[PDB]
């Protein structure tokens, strides 16, 4: 799962483009600072809490973890 429950928010966000946004968020560069770490959310407003969202729960979802649930679940 590189993305079960993180493709499942991003799929279902009301916005195509809020997709991209989640994927980053779960994709996030590391720690908190998903998009922080990037420069400056400046790529939308869905973005702000759809990637920070995704990054968030993907922050759980590798902060505890370390294998197929982290290593994919991230």
């Amino acid at each position: 799962m590189l993305q079960k429950k993180i493709e499942e928010i991003a799929a279902k966000y009301k916005h195509s483009v809020v997709k991209k946004c989640c994927y980053d968020g779960a994709c996030v560069n590391n720690d908190e600072t998903c998009e922080q770490r990037a420069a400056r959310i400046s790529l939308g407003p869905r973005c702000i809490k759809a990637f920070t969202e995704c990054c968030v729960v993907a922050s759980q979802l590798r902060a505890n973890i370390s294998h197929k649930d982290m290593q994919l679940g991230r």
